[PDB]
This record gives C-alpha cells, structure tokens and sequence, in this order.
C-alpha cells in the first residue's frame, strides 16, 4: 500500500502534539513535552482505498540549516496549524508555508491550513481571515479541536487528498 509521508508544523503550543496525538492515540495529552520531535504510523482507509501515515509531530525551531532542509523535502504534504486564540501564530503560517516553498522544488506542494482549537471562546482569528489566507493559497482550510476531537481525522484525511490529487 502507499505511504503518504505528512509534516505537522505551526508555532509552539498551537497543538501539534495534540492533534497528533489525538490522531494516533485517540486521547488528549495536556502536557506532550513541547520539545519532542517524533513521528508516528498509522494505516487508515481514505475514500475506501488503505493506506499508511507517517506522520512528524515538529517541535525544533532550528531554520536555514542544511540538514533540516533535506529532510523537510522528503516531507509529501505539510499540516500548516495555527490557534484561533493565537493572532502571532496565524501570522507566522506565511514563515512556514515559505520555508516549506523555500526546501522544495516543486512550486506546488500539498499542504492544509488548520486552526485549532476552536473549542475556545476567545477568538481572535475570524474564520473569514483564515479561509482567505487559504483561499489565496489554494489550499483546504479546516476548524479544529484537539480537545473534543472535532475534524482532527478531517485535517489529516484532507491532506491525504491534497497529496492523491498532486501525484495524479
Ligand atoms: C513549542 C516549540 C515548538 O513547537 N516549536 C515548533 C516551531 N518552531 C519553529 N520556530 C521557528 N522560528 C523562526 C522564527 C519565525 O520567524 N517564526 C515565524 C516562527 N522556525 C521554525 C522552522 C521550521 C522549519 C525549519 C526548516 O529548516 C525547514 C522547514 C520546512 C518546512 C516547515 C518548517 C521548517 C520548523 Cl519545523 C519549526 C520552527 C519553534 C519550536
Ligand atoms: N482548548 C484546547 N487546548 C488545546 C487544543 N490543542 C492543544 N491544546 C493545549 O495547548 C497546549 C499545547 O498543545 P501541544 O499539542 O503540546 O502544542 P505543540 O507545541 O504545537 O505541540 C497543551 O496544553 C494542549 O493540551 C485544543 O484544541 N483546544
Ligand atoms: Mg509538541
């Protein structure tokens, strides 16, 4: 079966961990070490056809280093998340969407927007600015809650998607 390599980047505290884990696991961490890198498979079943996940949870803030930059290549499809309670974090989605532009060389690369936490009241990122910024890549946006589960399967499927539909 195919195995889709996934990325999951976005700044500190958004919830990587947290919807990784949720993916994996099928629980909420409160606590995940904010420091551990790690990667996680995963066989799922997406519009009726199996397939493997292999799936980094990022946690390093090291940039324009050689060796990072190889590896973010082999990435085949980056979660891009950002908090709905976290105006820097939204901000910083253009750092990332150019350092994943910046390490490979295709100039269309599959990727998804994903603001979590959207079980909080406090919303300082309107869907509306979200979806634009989406809409002016090109790419799916998707709500998400880590804590209640909400469209966490959704975002990974989704990029799933982005990837079939790049490599056909
Ligand atoms: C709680 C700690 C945590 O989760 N993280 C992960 C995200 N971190 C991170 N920080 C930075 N800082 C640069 C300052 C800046 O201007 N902004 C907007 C944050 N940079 C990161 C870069 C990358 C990254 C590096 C390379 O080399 C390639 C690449 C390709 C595609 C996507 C990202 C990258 C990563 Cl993975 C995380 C970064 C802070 C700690
Ligand atoms: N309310 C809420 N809290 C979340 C959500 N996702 C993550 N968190 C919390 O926010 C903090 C940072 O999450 P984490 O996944 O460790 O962030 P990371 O640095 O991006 O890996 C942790 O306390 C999580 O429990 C969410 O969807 N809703
Ligand atoms: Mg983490």
């Amino acid at each position: 079966m195919t195995e889709y390599k996934l990325v999951v980047v976005g700044a500190c505290g958004v919830g990587k961990s947290a919807l990784t884990i949720q993916l994996i696991q099928n629980h909420f961490v409160d606590e995940y070490d904010p420091t551990i890198e790690d990667s996680y498979r995963k066989q799922v079943v997406i519009d009726g056809e199996t397939c493997l996940l292999d799936i980094l949870d990022t946690a390093g803030q090291e940039e324009y280093s050689a060796m990072r930059d190889q590896y973010m290549r082999t990435g085949e499809g980056f979660l891009c998340v950002f908090a709905i309670n976290n105006t820097k974090s939204f901000e910083d989605i253009h750092h990332y969407r150019e350092q994943i532009k910046r390490v490979k060389d295709s100039e269309d690369v599959p990727m998804v927007l994903v603001g979590n936490k959207c079980d909080l009241p406090s919303r300082t990122v309107d869907t509306k600015q979200a979806q634009d910024l989406a809409r002016s890549y090109g790419i799916p946006f998707i709500e998400t809650s880590a804590k209640t589960r909400q469209g966490v399967d959704d975002a990974f499927y989704t990029l799933v998607r982005e990837i079939r539909k790049h490599k056909e």
